[PDB]
């Protein structure tokens, strides 16, 4: 690799983020701090959901004012948003130093690339109360969401409930920096040129950062803006004990063997914030695409934090600052999580359908060396019972990284090797990156740059920079243009060597650039529209991956269907495009345990189909590691093993035993629960609910759960994971949320019931340790077979835990797995209720049987059942009763039941087999 040691700016290195530090720094300590901001109340007006008027900056002692447009909106969803543009700027009235063609306005479509829903005003907001000093505006269901606008100084406080709950400016931050000329004098030091890593940024702007204090008013935690190395509950970072002492810092970049607990960035930001407590839930997000940090802090509400004499309440204290851009931010009032999260979900959008082989096992190192190779691990896979969905190729099945090319010499016969994994069913992916190589005889990068499409430097030159291949270039998917070539070079029949079955991996987007400032490109080029990369940058990623979606739609003639593509860089948004996963992480035991809080930490973002690297990118994992990481990442929602290209070949028939035959047992789990796996992605499609569920989700009542965050639900299922993350562990502490019943998932052992406890469960190298919470059903496929694929026409299993209601619900959602004949009914979606005696399957949405006609996929499905019923926690009544009674479609009829009575700590259960019913249709069957 290029950069041996790396150099990363620290806060004081960041020109803004000195400045902003600064700027608090000074307010924090002034005396009577008023924020230099004004509202001109003449210049106010309400109409239809939206307040427009002009706030004043005072920018110096003369009362020189500059003028900041302010728009507050009040949405239909309850959510409002404000957003402050800088008029001097709308009108061009700026000059751009060094003769620079970018643009002089601020930045303002980040929303076109991230806001696709949620934007319906609010014509039922009205302006409850007004004087000349502030109004507020009554909005959201029922009228009972306000927004308190101070006019002088500026400030905002949102209320619900009787109290406030989040406060814009109650601390003075407010920060819009306005366009000056370099001039001397009748601190600027970082007003103009920078220089890091190797690079000057010239800077044609100058300063331009907004910034904005958040405060979150009673309220002790706060969660999102990944992706970090950092527990689920964000730290502080201006010291203290376990805190950090810089911000958490959001700018996609390549962080070599990047390091656990920090606030450093790492490859993708999704800039959204939640603060939980007991029974309330808020939320902000920051839509700015530019170089970001969040300081944090939490104490009293005074201006001392630790004063003596005030209420010991405490505030959550956050500090937000962008280089560029608007500063707009979109406000959420809950009052739940799953609320919020739907709310951001309508507005960003929610995770796309998958490919349902994508949820599969994926096989990956740097690299499979020939298609020999790769034809030699499919069949060892299958030697050792070892089932897998994906095998893929990194960089090396290239030639000479010249991406749309193979290395003729190892992949002779890539049709050859795709269609042998065809016969399984199984896919493979071709990693494809944005740096496209600078050299001749290769028509790829003659048409990047004879159609301009190509990123761009500071004076409009073509970029050049460094990566795999040597000197590159970079599409700038920015531009619509490139998008729609990118399309094109991906058809069947100009990627010679793919078909199918071949999906796409999408690296090094962030973009990496080897000889760049922090590995990434400098400021100020240029992409299409002649925005400064400064501007962009966050979103950089998600357009590259945006143009391999696209051109994964169709591939021939006739062809529509879902594409599967993984990135590493990533922005809001991003979940409707594919998959991410966590980047180069490390081979050791602390990597494993860190894993967990940050996947879980994607999906509250709104981007929960995540996962990190099994066994660790870099390094080779102990055995015991190895294999305790399958047993972690068979909960990821995208489950990969990869290894650096020094690490051992590991994969996992390789282990050795007892080791292969507990892996074998963790990949086994994780087929059967595909059912109720694809379902899961099914509600991340519906309304951005969460894949794996964290318990300030789950139980928002329980205040003991707000920071734990290593421990989930999967799903819609009730069960409750703990994976063992630590070195020579034996046992396990779970923490169990409520007074329900929880059954272990293998035995049906009571583990616990009646009240919320830390229980300790038996955890050998051998155990998944795994809970089932009454009041739930869940789908799973019993019959193991080698991929996805080969379980489609299998027959179900139902699996209903009862507590002491004896009632319980849950779902299944299957279809295709492949085409958008979902969009149009083609799908089957059982609501299962077990209630007084009763299970029960209805459609879930209620949908009249002959109200849609089946299509080829609905006919096959006819042929396949569930078959068996287990009931755990089953009634002392049904003792002794050896039938259930079976309705489906007009016929009834009785099928065989065993009972099994509680024995120790086991649980009473009872199974039904041969069930016989058809998945698709209505059935009640009635037990005791
Ligand atoms: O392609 C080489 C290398 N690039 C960086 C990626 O994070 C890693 O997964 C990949 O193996």
């Amino acid at each position: 690799e290029f950069v041996k040691e790396h150099d990363w700016k620290k806060c004081d290195q960041s020109g803004f983020c000195r400045r902003n530090r600064a700027y608090a720094d000074h307010a924090l300590s002034a005396i009577s701090w008023e924020s230099p901001y004004k509202i001109a109340p003449e210049t106010g007006s309400f109409k239809d959901g939206q307040y427009q008027a002009i706030i004043l900056k005072t920018i110096n002692d003369h009362g020189e004012t500059v003028r900041l447009p302010l728009t507050v909106s009040f949405l239909e969803s309850g959510t409002a948003r404000v957003t402050i543009d800088e008029e001097k700027r709308q009108k061009g009235e700026i000059e751009l130093r060094h003769d620079s063609k970018a643009r002089k306005e601020r930045y303002n479509e980040a929303e076109q690339w991230v806001i696709v829903g949620g934007m319906t005003l609010d014509k039922g907001a009205k302006v409850d109360y007004e004087d000349k000093t502030q109004m507020t505006v009554k909005y959201g269901p029922s009228s009972k969401f306000e927004a308190t606008i101070k006019f002088a100084p500026f400030s905002i406080d949102f209320k619900r409930d009787g109290a406030s709950h989040i406060k814009f400016n109650d601390q003075g931050l407010l920060n819009i920096e306005h366009w000056r000329p370099k001039i001397d004098p009748p601190d600027d030091s970082t007003w103009w040129e920078e220089s890091f890593g190797g690079n000057t940024d010239s800077k044609p702007r100058g300063p331009e950062s907004v910034g904005l204090d958040i405060s979150f008013v009673g309220y002790e935690h706060v969660f999102g803006i990944p992706s970090h190395a950092s527990p689920l509950s964000l730290k502080q970072t201006r010291g203290g004990e376990g805190n950090y002492n810089e911000p958490y810092r959001m700018y996609n970049a390549d962080v070599f063997e990047y390091i656990l607990d920090s606030p450093m960035t790492l490859y993708g930001s999704i800039p959204f914030m939640q603060a939980h407590r007991k029974d309330s839930s808020v939320g902000i997000f920051w839509l700015n695409a530019a170089e970001t940090w969040v300081d944090i802090t939490k104490g009293k509400d005074s201006k001392n934090p630790l004063a003596l004499g005030v209420k010991s309440k405490i505030t959550t204290r956050t500090h937000w600052f962008s280089e560029s851009g608007l500063l707009d931010v979109f406000v959420f009032l809950g009052p739940t999580p799953k609320d919020i999260i739907s709310k951001y979900a309508e507005l960003t959008g929610t995770t796309a359908m998958p490919q349902e082989f994508s949820l599969g096992y994926h096989q990956c190192r740097w690299n499979y060396v020939s298609d020999e190779d790769v034809k030699d691990v499919d069949r060892k896979m299958d030697k050792f019972n070892m089932p897998y969905d994906v095998i893929w190729l990194d960089i090396e099945y290239t030639d000479e990284k010249k991406y749309f090319t193979w290395d003729k010499h190892s992949f002779k016969d890539p049709i050859g090797m795709g269609k042998q994994l065809e016969a399984h069913g199984r896919k493979l992916v071709t990693i494809i990156d944005p740096h496209i190589k600078n050299t001749n005889n290769y028509p790829v990068v003659d048409e990047l740059k004879s159609k301009d499409l190509a990123v761009k430097t500071k004076d409009g030159s073509i970029f050049e920079g460094w990566c795999w291949p040597g000197s590159s270039h970079w599409i700038d998917a920015f531009n619509p243009a490139a998008r729609e070539w990118w399309k094109g070079l991906f058809k069947y029949d100009k990627f010679k060597g793919t078909m199918e079955n071949t999906f796409i991996w999408n690296d090094m987007n962030e973009p990496s650039v080897f000889n760049g400032p922090e590995v990434t490109m400098p400021k100020d080029n240029l992409h299409h529209g002649n925005w400064e990369h400064r501007d962009v940058h966050n979103l950089n990623g998600m357009t590259f991956q945006n143009a391999t979606y696209h051109a994964l739609l169709s591939r021939k003639p006739g062809e529509h269907r879902r594409p599967f593509v993984l990135t590493r860089a990533f922005f809001a948004g991003s979940q409707r495009l594919g998959a991410m996963w966590t980047g180069d992480n490390t081979a050791d035991w602390g990597y494993l345990k860190a894993s967990i809080p940050m996947v879980l930490s994607q999906g509250i973002a709104g981007f929960p189909f995540a996962g990190a690297d099994v066994g660790g990118f870099f390094g080779n994992p102990d055995k015991d590691l190895l294999t305790r990481w399958y047993q972690t990442g068979i909960f990821y929602p995208f489950f990969r093993a990869h290894a650096h290209i020094d690490a051992r070949r590991r994969e996992p028939y390789l282990t050795g035993e007892p080791y292969n035959t507990i892996i074998a047992a963790a990949l086994r789990l994780r087929y059967s629960l595909l059912p109720s796996w694809y379902t899961a992605f099914r509600h991340a499609h519906l309304d951005g609910t969460p894949i794996i569920k964290p318990m300030f989700y789950t139980h928002p009542s329980e205040e003991a759960g707000l920071p734990i965050d290593d421990q989930f639900f999967i799903g819609n299922t009730g069960l409750l994971a703990k994976p063992v993350t630590d070195k020579d562990r034996t046992s396990v502490d779970i923490w169990i949320p409520d007074s329900e019943v929880y059954y272990d998932y293998f035995t049906y052992d009571i583990i616990s019931a009646a009240k919320s406890k830390t229980a300790t469960l038996d955890a050998p190298l051998e155990k998944i340790p795994l809970l089932m919470r009454g009041g739930h059903v869940f789908a799973r496929r019993d019959i193991p077979r080698r991929s996805s694929a080969l379980m489609k026409w299998d027959p179900y299993t139902l699996v209903v835990v009862l507590g002491n209601d004896r009632k319980a619900e849950g779902d299944l959602y299957v279809d295709d797995g492949d085409s958008f004949d979902y969009e149009k009914g083609q799908y089957i979606h059982r609501r299962f209720i077990f209630d007084a005696n009763t299970l029960t399957s209805a459609d879930y949405e209620g949908r009249d049987d002959a109200s849609i006609k089946e299509g080829e996929w609905l006919k096959k499905m006819r042929t396949v059942n569930v078959e068996k019923i287990i009931v755990v926690g089953a009634p002392a009544a049904w003792k002794g009763k050896k039938t259930v009674t079976v309705e489906s479609e007009g016929k009834t009829w009785a099928a065989a039941i065993e009972y099994n009575p509680a024995e120790k700590s086991r649980a009473a259960f009872a199974v039904v087999k041969k069930v016989g019913v058809r998945v698709g249709a209505d059935f009640k069957i009635v037990f005791g």
